């Protein structure tokens, strides 16, 4: 019955069942050194933030489990980003996740949704929010049949590079090209290359994860779900005509996730991009594959363009 | 004459006598006209002035020194070594100092073909000795043989060129290089004229479009700070653009050079050709020549790099 605690779900600490409805809220200390580490995605300034995949790992843990119970495909959807968490690893911080539904009598058992609520506690700060959806696989279907699509696109990519059309980044310059705007923890420094078609911020990445250290129990690994967003981060802000000094574009949230096929540690994936050109947001799917099979996908990534400085200047705060 | 410009100010000695001469001249980099362009490099948030500040100045005084002990001249700016980094603080005067010294025997002073120079800060009535060189009134034999070598450096640039058109070597355009540099340095944007470089990681070896169009250059100088600094930057993102130097840790920064020759004007609304292979203690060095379509335009022999750690370079810096 219980829900299993993970490197990133520590402890339960109200759960309560109700006629119309049931509140499961957990916590995690985010400065325990087994996660801790891992809590530190980016370097902004010389401050630590903690990515929004780690709420989406904890996210898919408390609605896989919510799911179960009341009785398999769990969407984190609807994921806002409000307010930088930034890891002090000065004693306990404690990131209380809670997680609510709603039913009609007797009905627990047809709930597809429940609302998540990620904040920090000594109230501290509300971060984030997200809703878990209990979805079909009528869109694991449709990516199935656009595989051959997705594969063209990638292969149209490296054709254009070996054409001398389009940038490929190895993994080491790429983060160098980032690292005035950002730095990684080592464990998140997993796009192997990437191929960069700018004029429609276009782009095919090799994401290996054996390039970085993974230990621990998740659900679907911070690091490893952040390193598919990072496909889309760096096909905007490495554009020629961005100038990251001055605006730079940065994680807000997306519409819907999903995972088909464990993210292997041991494995390397193809991720695949297509964001365009979009007032003060930009948004666009991305799809994860592992040859020819369907392993992720980001439907409405969104990133935010915001002034580099302004950046600096809140997180300082 | 010694014509007073840009990056020259004022004499402040001059002495000629029986064995030899002196000639110390200044230069305000706090004077508006040229304390921006005093300002080529930013580590750290720190103004810091390029070597090429410092050939400019002795192009000029060497020129001067060359021209008058003649009746009737190549002046090649050697043995440049930096000791000192010269931070433009933009507080009030900041007085550069440039010393030449020459000496030749009692006969003719005629004959000299070499002098040394130092280049020192000082306060409003000595604060640092930066750098120094020996600028030397040199024959035409390399400019000869550089030109019978076009057709070589050519073909190297043309397939550094063909290489990228096959997906083998990295090009990267003027905004993308300069980002992949940023967390080491930014420059003042009258210094960010390299259009594009092609880069062959394996031998540190690169083929560059620099377009001075790209920048302004106003003033007056002998070799604009600027364009000469554009010319080594090529070497220098040659070294720190390659993928397995992490310029969080290690970077490779100016030390000097052997020597440098101009031999056409640089043109502030004309782009120009550069090729180096750097190749592979703790410097590094290597040619680097420029080009104007089939014309040799200037050349570095001996253009020297050397690897320092990037948080002791902060440290001394921020000191
Ligand atoms: C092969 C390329 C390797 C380099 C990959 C770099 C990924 C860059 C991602 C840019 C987004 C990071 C910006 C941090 C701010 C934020 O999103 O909250
Ligand atoms: C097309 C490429 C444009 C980018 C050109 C960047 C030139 C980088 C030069 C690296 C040397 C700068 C390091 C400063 C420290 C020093 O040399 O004293």
């Amino acid at each position: 019955m219980e829900i299993k605690t993970t490197t990133t779900l520590h402890r339960v600490v109200e759960e309560t069942t109700k006629p119309l409805g049931a509140t499961l809220v957990v916590e995690t200390d985010i400065s325990r050194k087994d996660v801790n580490g891992l809590a530190r995605g980016h370097l902004v300034d010389g401050i630590p933030l903690c990515t929004p995949s780690f709420y989406a790992d904890i996210a898919m843990q408390v609605g896989q489990y919510s799911m179960q119970r009341l009785r398999g495909l769990v969407d984190v959807s609807d994921m806002v980003v409000d307010k930088a968490l930034v890891p002090h690893g000065k004693g306990p911080q404690l990131l209380r996740t809670t997680l609510t539904m709603e039913w009609p009598p007797k009905a627990a058992a047809t709930t597809r949704s429940a609302k998540v609520k990620f904040a920090t506690y000594f109230l501290d700060t509300e971060h984030a929010s997200c809703t878990v959806r209990f979805t079909s696989d009528a869109q694991l279907k449709s990516l199935r049949r656009s595989v051959s699509e997705y594969k063209t696109h990638i292969r149209q990519l490296h054709d254009g590079h070996a054409k001398g059309q389009f940038m490929r980044y190895n993994r080491k310059t790429g983060y160098k090209l980032m690292s005035s705007m950002a730095r990684f923890n080592p464990d998140y420094m997993l796009l192997d290359y990437l191929v960069l078609n700018e004029a429609e911020n276009e782009a095919a990445s090799g994401v290996d994860f054996s390039l970085g250290s993974s230990e621990g129990t998740f659900a679907a690994h911070p690091a490893h779900v952040d390193a598919i967003t990072q496909v889309a981060g760096f096909a905007m802000n490495a554009n020629d005509n961005v100038d990251i000094e001055k605006q730079v574009y940065v994680n807000h949230g997306w519409d819907s996730f999903q995972i088909y096929q464990p993210l292997d540690n041991s494995k390397s994936y193809q991720v695949y991009t297509k964001m365009g050109q979009a007032n003060d947001l930009v948004h666009g799917d991305v799809v994860v594959l592992d040859g020819e099979q369907i392993v992720a996908f980001f439907r409405g990534l969104t990133l935010r363009s915001v002034p580099r400085g302004a950046l600096r200047v809140v997180l300082q705060t």
